[PDB]
């Protein structure tokens, strides 16, 4: 409808696969070469469905900041014959809030969906599904199942991939530049 949906429509075209681990199908965002990522929650393990096809894993790293709390981000590389779009000069360098973000994702149960979300906060610190987690975004959308890996998106910038909510809250985990460096 506007530039904001504009950028996210351009990302979720090219950089987005339909992920399938045994937890669930999840939005996965392609960022370099064979490289994506997906919540941790999300239990990567040796083989993957990627566009219902399926592919091995050749590597999976949960991250954690260096005080060993949980980032709820996990990096996958994949065994695929294709690459991905570079998109790293639209990650974010620092922690930051945002105005005016749009929440896109594509599943099976959700294709083409594209969520005005509005303000996100530089949250912190989330006690999510137990686990304390660091580098959160809030944003104030009634968020469901089904939208975790949905990618969060400014004008110009891919800032985070959503990993839950609180039924009038969600949360996403902060994608920055500094995560894909080689
Ligand atoms: C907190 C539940 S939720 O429905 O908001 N998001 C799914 C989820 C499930 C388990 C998790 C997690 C996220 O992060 C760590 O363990």
């Amino acid at each position: 409808m506007g530039p904001g949906f504009d950028f996210a429509q351009a990302i979720m075209k090219k950089n987005t696969v339909i992920a399938r681990t045994e937890k669930g199908e999840f939005t996965m965002l392609g960022v370099y070469d064979r490289v994506a990522v997906i919540p941790t929650h999300a239990s990567v393990g040796e083989i993957i469905y990627i566009n219902d096809v399926e592919t091995r894993v050749l590597d999976a790293c949960a991250l954690r900041d260096l005080t060993d709390t949980n980032l709820e981000i996990t990096i996958v590389k994949l065994d695929r014959n294709q690459k991905f779009r570079d998109i790293r000069h639209f990650l974010p360098r620092c922690e930051d809030d945002y105005n005016d973000a749009v929440l896109s994702v594509h599943t099976s149960k959700f294709p083409n969906m594209y969520i005005p979300v509005g303000q996100v906060t530089n949250y912190g610190f989330l006690n999510l599904g137990g686990t304390p987690t660091h580098r959160i975004l809030m944003y104030n959308f009634p968020t469901r199942a089904g939208q975790c890996g949905g990618v969060v998106t400014t004008t110009g910038k891919v800032i985070g991939i959503h990993v839950g909510g609180n039924g009038a809250q969600g949360f996403a985990a902060m994608l920055l530049h500094s995560y894909f460096t080689d």
